[PDB]
């Protein structure tokens, strides 16, 4: 119910595209490796850990998260992104389980199992994107971790500006622990995560 399906239908039309280096998914693709090493370090490792990929896709995040030895249930309303998301998986020979429905189901039926919860570029196609910060802080342990990311920028999504979701987070047993923008480094040619959330942002958030 809390989902938007042409936001949905336009995922599910771009999904054959979805391992394309080259093609739109360019960005997450480069993006990658910079928020896995953030979720990495923040939520000190991942092997072994049950976690959880809200909105996961075709499974960018997911994939290189179960690389890594994590237990990695991926969660999506679109039909053909899990579909490209289950294929790739097998390919790559990594296991992920790739499921087909909202986080606040999820949530009814999976509280506090998870040790990591993330939840990338994926708040801004929602109706209701509160109820989803809600949801994530049900699904995951006491203590547990949970990301919240907008590091894509295009002209389209709308922008969920950082302290609005941070007054989101307020409300639930999440307690917000770091946050941290990405942006160009001239020196070293790179992007790199830090200082600066006015256009993109990556939230720590962990369960109280
Ligand atoms: N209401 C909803 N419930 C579950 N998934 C949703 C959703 N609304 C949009 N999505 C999914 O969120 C994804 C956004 S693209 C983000 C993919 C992945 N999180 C990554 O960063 O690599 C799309 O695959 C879309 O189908």
């Amino acid at each position: 119910h809390n989902v938007d399906h042409e936001e949905i239908a336009k995922f599910e039309a771009v999904a054959s595209r979805w391992w394309d280096l080259e093609g739109e998914f360019k960005p997450l693709h480069r993006i990658n490796p910079l928020r896995l090493g953030y979720i990495a370090e923040r939520a000190g490792g991942l092997f072994g850990k049950k976690v959880l990929d809200v909105g996961c896709g075709g499974g960018i995040l997911a994939e290189s998260m179960a690389r890594e030895g994590a237990t990695v249930t991926g969660l999506d309303m679109g039909f053909e992104p899990l579909q490209v998301a289950k294929l790739h998986a097998l390919e790559s020979g990594i296991q992920v389980d790739y499921v087909q429905e909202t986080v606040e189901e999820h949530a009814a039926k999976h509280a506090g199992q998870y040790d990591v919860v993330t939840c990338m570029e994926m708040l801004e196609h929602v109706p209701d994107p509160q109820s989803v910060v809600r949801a994530c802080a049900q699904l995951v342990k006491p203590g547990g971790d949970v990301f919240f990311s907008t590091l894509n920028r295009n002209g389209v999504k709308k922008f969920i500006k950082p302290a609005e979701l941070l007054g989101w987070v307020d409300q639930t047993s999440l307690k917000e622990r770091h946050i941290t923008g990405l942006h160009y480094n001239p020196i070293t040619n790179t992007f790199k995560l830090g200082p600066g959330v006015d256009v993109n942002y990556m939230l720590h958030t962990q369960n109280k």
